[PDB]
């Protein structure tokens, strides 16, 4: 009975479907500690989450060391050369400064929690790595990969053609204001709410809205096709 | 009462199924049949999308109703808000630039990528079928 359970736990099939059960633990227990008020000291549900990060950190340190290259510089550098490994590291460091801020008195607590909420962003995203072990989920995760850079270049078109109307609208509809900074933030958030927005003086707001039509139909349809070719080859 | 109401709601769900049944008939017509088979293929592909979408959108949801509503006690219905409220919050709006970072990345993948991913996948389904 001993040699059986000993063998069984060391199986790689098990280590997948046990670590992820530990981990659906983390993505349930963390969503219960930032979606409730905290208090001056860590609650027990937060102590388990805190311990999850730290025990992950000491396991990261095992791969930092026990990797094949012998000199410590290269020993680190190869682990640092894998992309998902570094974004583990920076988010561990973020959760560590999360608990440094979450340990002092307010307004320190106010910060700690924001740093907590940006970590729940990363650890959800981590699933991507692991959802590429499925034969079905695998191609999707990877096509987000290829499409990401295409979208990084599309926003170069998008800002040039849509901040166009974001500035002109505040250069016409908005009055004569001096560097207000909030205005800089208005020029690209009024389009986020363009849905709720409508001699010749009514000429100009009509011309701006209609090539806004031409531009956004052309653009939406533009991406409608640029991921189209790529989902064929992926 | 309360038996009648419950029975009416159950009859109302039987409406849904007894409309869906027609999909077996569509098979008879040479134009509706392929559309129905494409319903099935799109259904399975949509399931796998719901998994991925749930990861990305739920991440922004849990961040959102953490940062907004900055305080609560263990709430029986707050889970009912964390997906439904940002969905209906399409009109929904010193460190006041951090919340636009969450708002910024929220639609960065939810639509530009996830919604487009659906288009791609349903168009892929189309080609074989
Ligand atoms: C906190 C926290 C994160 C975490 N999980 C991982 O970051 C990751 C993993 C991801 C999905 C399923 C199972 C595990 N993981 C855990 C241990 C170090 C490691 C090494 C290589 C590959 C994955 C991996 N557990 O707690």
């Amino acid at each position: 009975l001993g040699r059986k359970i000993y063998e069984f736990y060391n199986a790689p099939i098990v280590k997948f479907w046990f670590y992820t059960l530990a981990y659906i633990g983390y993505l349930m227990l963390f969503n219960y500690i930032v979606l409730v008020k905290m208090e001056r000291w860590p609650s027990t549900q937060e102590w388990i989450v805190i311990s999850y990060i730290f025990t992950l950190g000491i396991e990261k340190m095992r791969e930092i060391l026990m990797s094949e290259p012998g000199k410590l510089l290269q020993k680190v550098k190869v682990w640092l050369q894998e992309y998902w490994n570094v974004t583990d590291l920076i988010a561990i460091l973020l959760f560590s400064v999360g608990m440094i801020l979450r340990l002092q008195d307010q307004p320190f607590r106010s910060d700690g929690r924001v740093i907590y909420c940006v970590n729940i962003i990363y650890w959800y995203i981590r699933l991507l790595d692991i959802f590429g072990v499925n034969k079905y989920l695998g191609p999707y995760v990877m096509m987000i990969g290829k499409m990401m850079i295409d979208m990084m270049y599309f926003v170069i078109i998008m800002l040039v053609v849509l901040m166009s109307f974001g500035v002109a609208r505040q250069a016409i509809l908005f009055p004569n204001e001096e560097p207000s900074w909030k205005l800089a933030k208005n020029i690209f958030y009024m389009p986020y709410w363009m849905i709720y927005g409508e001699t010749g003086a009514w000429i100009v707001p009509a011309i701006m809205a209609c090539y806004l039509l031409v531009a956004n139909i052309l653009l939406v349809n533009l991406l409608i096709a640029v991921f189209n070719n790529t989902f064929f080859e992926v």
